[PDB]
């Protein structure tokens, strides 16, 4: 819809910011793929709880390395190009 399902099978290697987040939920590897990048960051955001309890679409990280990362302090679940951006900054494509 707003992404093509093909996104999930890009390959990348994370910069230290980022891997720094991932080393706290998945195991650790060189290459990841995007459906695992994903994946692990979604489980960051649930785990440290850092959605709103009463509206859930919105996740708040001003308070959290998550909000470095992404370079906002908060942003919502619904925006999926823009999430794709953000993580974006924060890795490299490998082919
Ligand atoms: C605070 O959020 C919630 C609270 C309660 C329930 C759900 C959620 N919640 N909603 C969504 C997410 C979550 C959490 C974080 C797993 C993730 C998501 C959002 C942000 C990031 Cl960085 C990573 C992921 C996986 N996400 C999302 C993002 C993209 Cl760019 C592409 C597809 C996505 O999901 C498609 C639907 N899926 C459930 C199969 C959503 O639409
Ligand atoms: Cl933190």
């Amino acid at each position: 819809s707003q992404i093509p399902a093909s996104e999930q099978e890009t390959l990348v290697r994370p910069k230290p910011l980022l891997l720094k987040l991932l080393k706290s939920v998945g195991a650790q590897k060189d290459t990841y793929t995007m459906k695992e990048v994903l994946f692990y960051l979604g489980q960051y955001i649930m785990t440290k709880r850092l959605y709103d309890e009463k509206q859930q679409h919105i996740v708040y990280c001003s308070n959290d390395l998550l909000g470095d990362l992404f370079g906002v302090p908060s942003f919502s679940v619904k925006e999926h190009r823009k999430i794709y951006t953000m993580i974006y900054r924060n890795l490299v494509v490998v082919n």
